[PDB]
DNA sequence: CCTGACTCGA
DNA sequence: GCGAGTCAGGCT
């Protein structure tokens, strides 16, 4: 059932025709730096598979590469795209991603190759990659008989079902959508994770040094009021000694013993000593393995830059993700976790870090979306909104509203945004679930356009099978229709939560691609770096920071036009650290 | 080599 | 609500 296909010595004029699918294979995971094994082209003059080697050597097909008017059908243009960054040859002309295509029409698939996106359209004439190469250990490139057959199967996949995504992208309002949000934003990602950021190692290896010590004692603290020594590391361990040895009251269970959660240690630390012990050793802890160990190991030795790669295609809301190294978990809550962003730092001389960050963008969404008078009005006046809505569900003047009240009214609208629960919110305010309830109740009073969204939103995902975001971005929730409570109850949420955590979504990502042109257009050094959900962090010459502090927020604050306003806070200094 | 338990972020 | 990386423990 094999495929025809020529395997090509050289490259040929009707390789390089004006419309063709493309696949350029890097099997590392980790594309950054790594090898293009093989090379795939499908036009209408036929089917070819060239090597690396010949084929980016030629001075024809890396012009044909580069050439915007040449269209492109790929499946993961950025990891072709960075690829090549590496190799100094620039990709362009890419009018369709499968994979993006993919995960726009369902997020819930999980499509992460060719054939698991051609599965969508019942089209099985390719092999999943896993299949192909292994995996682990086993992972390896087969021989070029093998290799050269899967990438000309996958070019013909990509080639024949660009038109049937296309069409129902089409049908579900989701065209411009990809072509363009998902498609362009692709290729300013693939120029973020090339730059890279770069890290003060020495500032991350002193830093290190400290914690050793600190986490050095606070360990031999542990075994002295422990009476005895054990791996603190170990839950199953830790469990035996603090609810066996110490007789310390068992207030939460796990699945396999006792649960020794932050949450928990909490309650228990008046009980004993050894509990802030365990906390704090918890912490640096972290720090030490994650965030200074695990930092220092995805550090190119030569450039000193750490180069993430975020996955556009994952997230069920939208979101970007990032992995080796997650550039969207650095510490900054707890100081001295916080410390750790001073070893983020320009990556030339006399640059600085540039931070905007939107405020409160899923409230001020949520106003919009439900048509809150109450809600609306409160952004429209730009308060304190955890202060107002204390004001409100417990009906007092602002003067009258304590430091507890503002951080409970604040657990409240944290709950309202990833869809309330009584029980969650009781876990979280540590209450019953009646006290919750009420508060759920009385900000419901308060916000009847909320209320409405909420049931509004349950009720359409019910009719529908889906919900949506401001941009056509969707997610169905087939459980939302489910007779087993729980399992219909988390589909209730996320109906709630994902048209929120999506729109938001939405548009930093459009903020990106705007500021993005709107740099080009100044000519400005300035560049993306990072994405972190609701901020945006750049870099540039000291000499455009001012130009930076009214474009930033501007294009940020103009992506998208909302009920409410859009705010966008901003900071820079020396390193990320200082961009507070 | 996979899963549970933990903690980091928005 | 949505994510990722570490460790320990069981696989084997
Ligand atoms: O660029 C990442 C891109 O590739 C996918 C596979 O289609 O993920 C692969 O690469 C990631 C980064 O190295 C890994 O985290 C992941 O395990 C690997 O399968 C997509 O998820 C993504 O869009
Ligand atoms: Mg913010």
């Amino acid at each position: 059932a094999a495929m025809a296909f020529t395997l090509a010595d050289r490259v040929t004029e009707e390789m390089l025709a004006d419309k063709a699918a493309l696949v350029v294979e890097v099997v590392e995971e980790n594309y950054h730096d790594a090898p293009i094994v093989g090379i795939a082209v499908v036009n209408e003059h036929g089917r070819f598979f060239l090597r690396p080697e010949t084929a980016l050597a030629d001075p024809q097909f890396v012009a044909w590469l580069g050439d915007e008017t040449k269209k492109k059908s790929m499946f993961d243009s950025k990891r072709a795209a960075v690829a090549l960054k590496w190799k100094g040859i620039e990709l362009c002309g890419v009018s369709f991603d499968l994979l993006l295509a993919a995960y726009l029409l369902d997020p819930a698939q999980g499509v992460d190759d060719v054939a698991a996106a051609a599965k969508m359209k019942q089209y099985e004439a390719v092999r999943p990659d896993e299949a192909v190469y292994g995996k682990g250990a086993k992972r390896a490139v087969p021989d070029e008989p093998v290799l050269a057959e899967h990438l000309v199967r996958k070019a013909a996949a990509i080639w024949e079902l660009e038109r049937p995504f296309l069409d129902e992208l089409r049908r579900n309002e989701q065209d411009r959508l990809l072509v363009e949000l998902e498609q362009p934003l692709s290729s300013i990602l693939a120029e973020m994770e090339f730059a890279g950021v770069k890290v003060d190692t020495k500032r991350l290896e002193q830093m290190g040094k400290e914690l050793a010590e600190q986490l050095g004692t606070v360990e031999q603290r542990i075994y002295e009021l422990a009476g005895q020594e054990f791996n603190i590391n170990s839950p199953k361990q830790l469990g035996v000694i603090l609810f066996e040895k110490l007789q310390l009251p068992v207030l939460k269970k796990t699945k396999t013993g006792y649960s020794t959660s932050a949450d928990v240690l909490e309650k228990l630390a008046p009980y004993h000593e050894i509990v802030e012990n365990i906390l704090h050793y918890r912490q640096l802890g972290k720090l030490q393995s994650t965030y200074i160990e695990g930092l220092l190991k995805v550090v190119r030795p030569d450039t000193k830059k750490v180069h993430t790669i975020f996955n556009q295609a994952l997230t069920q809301t939208g979101r970007l993700s990032s992995t080796e190294p997650n550039l969207q978990n650095i510490p900054i809550r707890l100081e001295e976790g916080r410390k750790i962003r001073q070893a983020f730092v320009p990556s030339e001389s006399d640059w600085l870090i540039f931070a905007a960050d939107y405020s409160q963008i899923e409230l001020r969404v949520l106003a919009h979306i439900a048509e809150d008078d109450n809600l609306m009005e409160a952004f429209r006046r730009d308060l304190d909104i955890h202060t107002k809505t204390a004001m409100d569900i417990f009906q007092v003047s602002e003067d009258e509203v304590t430091p507890n009240m503002r951080r409970q009214a604040k657990a409240v609208n944290f709950g309202i945004v990833y869809g309330i629960s009584d029980y969650g919110l009781a876990q979280n305010l540590n209450i019953s679930r009646k006290e919750a309830a009420e508060f759920i109740e009385r900000y419901f009073e308060s916000f009847p356009g909320v209320k409405r969204y909420m049931e509004n939103i349950v009720q359409e995902a019910k009719q529908k099978g889906y919900v949506t975001t401001l941009l056509h971005r969707r997610r169905y929730l087939p459980d939302i229709t489910s007779r087993n409570f729980n399992v219909r109850s988390f589909a209730e949420r996320m109906a709630m939560n994902t048209p929120i955590q999506g729109s938001a979504a939405d548009i930093i990502k459009k903020a990106m691609i705007d500021l993005n042109a709107r740099l080009k257009e100044e000519r400005l050094q300035a560049h993306l770096l990072l994405q972190v959900h609701d901020e945006l962090i750049l870099e540039a010459p000291k000499e455009e920071m001012e130009r930076l502090c009214r474009l930033v927020p501007e294009v940020m604050e103009q992506a998208v036009t909302l009920r409410v306003p859009l705010k966008v806070d901003y900071h820079y200094g020396s390193t990320w650290y200082d961009a507070k």
